[PDB]
């Protein structure tokens, strides 16, 4: 009743995106169809991978093979217990955001050398944050990898507002950048505040049905209505993008 | 007498391939001391690094490292059993299949953006079917992750078929890609019929060992076949890949 | 008093460089501060992230989920005990050096091609490294490893001194790049050689302390000192690099 009711949460959380990157990786494949050879299409198949990899995360997740159980550390609210983690997320964010920094690079035509470097720093966020979700040992240890995911987090950031936004008004695409660069950075931050204040975190929130909703919520927004929005733009405006 | 065949059959489809990785390496370095710096040379870079791929990868399988046991879940044609998963097939293909690729890529002169799209596709492709073999709470989650890992294929197959080829036109160098993407095409099919038809999928073949080898045998040409073709055609047309 | 003294050499080992790698990015971003958008600072950038990784795999090794006990095959100085393993620190050299590698490129502003070959040879080197001193089913395929991990090596080495030299001298920084290379393979070399003498390999020495330090040395000159000189002739040398 409170098992019903979180296993409820759990589950419903889960298949909602399943359900929602299925059809978008369909919708996205149709609105293809009307997109012309050259850096459209390149911006276009980057952006399809979203979806393809965040399908692939919800099936780990729900078929147990991505989420297992860890012993909280002492001194954390819930030292002692055991708690369901959805380290599957973490795991998939490692490929699914270099996607999405890849389609917004094609986007504003970014310097390659800035490239490599953002997608590097995007990877290191999501390993440390992975890092800080499996270590039982201390609680120093758990937020000390926080705040090195945040470092890493803001190496990220910090390229978007500046090199990336240059890259984009030289190549005619600010306007449509900035739009997503905004969503991007309002919709990213909203992941380290799930982790701090739920279950793997200070445990405000100790429901990991919750917990699993939030990062679900914005999946929606950060992968598929953010893809949308540029494939939606990138059809309206292909001479702007060649 | 089935166990001494069917370890067999094992040992000699791996033993097999540390051998032939071993000599493509050797003769591949040897075809390099007469390629010109420049493209010529970036190719057969690329290109000895597949085998160099390979046979880390059978030396996973021989000493155990990235072999494991597998449960099979209800439905299956082996339900409630252990069936032996080489798993570090999937996991290395993740690395090799990139090197191939990028070859390719190399060759047909692809655009940098359809490069990035293409491996992320390809090790999707590959995460995705090693989460297949892994799965073991249902049939369904197996089975869906098998779809997904296609779609990602299907992502790889079209950049090759359409841009790839395109950019091949325009780089002087359509025949010989057309014959390596033929290649290439024809026999990365084989595994995931091999995979269907094989012990982790259907079980029509319930022989570990047999489909062991059938994996051994497409390795034989989607690497160290297709590398040499592709080193021969270099080496002889160093001025139009230049 | 062996145990207090093996102890006391693997936390401090481990601790220096929390705190060096900590230090060294604080020096690193306010040396950025003054540091001319463009080359120089994609540079910067990639720099930047490899004392980023570097502090991450530290608190890997001390919060105990990157450090494992192995089991020494027959034929090992040790067979039949197990050995502290930081097998983290394989891992996370499968980013870091990456990083190392894409800084030189950018300061030698060598071929894309050569750069993802080089790359990829470098992960390559470091998988099959942490494949060696993972394999406890024979002594054999712990050196088999060990000798194709030296092969990705000669593979980078070999790009380093002929073809990035070039790309340096045509870029106008064969000086800066020379020194840097030199510092790289020399300091590269000692950890293979690090492997071999200590305790995975053929423990002459067999002290985990001892060994552990020797890496922490190495990563000091190899990461920081690096990293330290190589931005100080970039923020000195601004328009050689542009
Ligand atoms: C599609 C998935 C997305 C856009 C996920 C983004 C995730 C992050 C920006 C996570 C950030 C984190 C930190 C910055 C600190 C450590 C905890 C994390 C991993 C939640
Ligand atoms: C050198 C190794 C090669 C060329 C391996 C290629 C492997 C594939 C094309 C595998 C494809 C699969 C699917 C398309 C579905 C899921 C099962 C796989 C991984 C066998
Ligand atoms: C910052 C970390 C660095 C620069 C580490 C570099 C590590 C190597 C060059 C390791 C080389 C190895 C071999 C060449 C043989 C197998 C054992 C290794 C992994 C130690
Ligand atoms: C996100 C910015 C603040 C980070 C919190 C610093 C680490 C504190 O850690 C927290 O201490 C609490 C006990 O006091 C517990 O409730 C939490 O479970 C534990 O994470
Ligand atoms: C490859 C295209 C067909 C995929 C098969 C769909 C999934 C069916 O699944 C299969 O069902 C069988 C029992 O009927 C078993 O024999 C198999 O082991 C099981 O994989
Ligand atoms: C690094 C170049 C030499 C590699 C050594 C070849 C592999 C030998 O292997 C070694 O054999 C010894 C027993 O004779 C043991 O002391 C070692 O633990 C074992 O690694
Ligand atoms: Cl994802
Ligand atoms: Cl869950
Ligand atoms: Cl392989
Ligand atoms: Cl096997
Ligand atoms: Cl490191
Ligand atoms: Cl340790």
């Amino acid at each position: 009743a409170a098992a019903v009711r979180e296993n409820a949460l759990l589950s419903s959380s889960l298949w909602v995106n399943v359900a929602l990157a299925g059809i978008a990786i369909l919708v996205f494949v149709y609105m293809g169809r009307t997109i012309r050879p050259g850096r459209p299409r390149l911006i276009w198949g980057a952006t399809l991978m979203i979806p393809l990899v965040s399908i692939s995360s919800y099936l780990g997740l729900l078929s147990g093979l991505t989420v297992g159980m860890i012993e909280m550390p002492a001194g954390h609210a819930l030292a002692g217990e055991m708690v369901r983690s959805q380290w599957g997320r973490y795991l998939t964010w490692a490929l699914s955001t270099p996607m999405i920094l890849l389609a917004l690079g094609l986007l504003a035509d970014v310097d390659l050398g800035s490239l490599f470097t953002v997608i590097a720093a995007d990877i290191g966020m999501c390993v440390t944050g992975l890092a800080a979700a499996m270590t039982t040992s201390a609680l120093l240890f758990r937020w000390a990898f926080y705040a090195i995911s945040c470092a890493f987090f803001v190496v990220v950031l910090s390229a978007l507002v500046t090199d990336w936004a240059a890259s984009a008004s030289s190549a005619g695409t600010a306007e449509i950048f900035d739009t997503l660069r905004v969503l991007t950075v309002v919709l990213w931050l909203g992941y380290p505040i799930v982790w701090a204040v739920g279950v793997e975190g200070l445990a405000l929130v100790q429901s990991v049905g919750v917990t699993s909703w939030a990062y679900s919520v914005l999946d929606v927004f950060a992968k598929y209505v953010f893809a949308f929005i540029l494939l939606r733009w990138v059809a309206n405006n292909e001479r702007t993008v060649a």
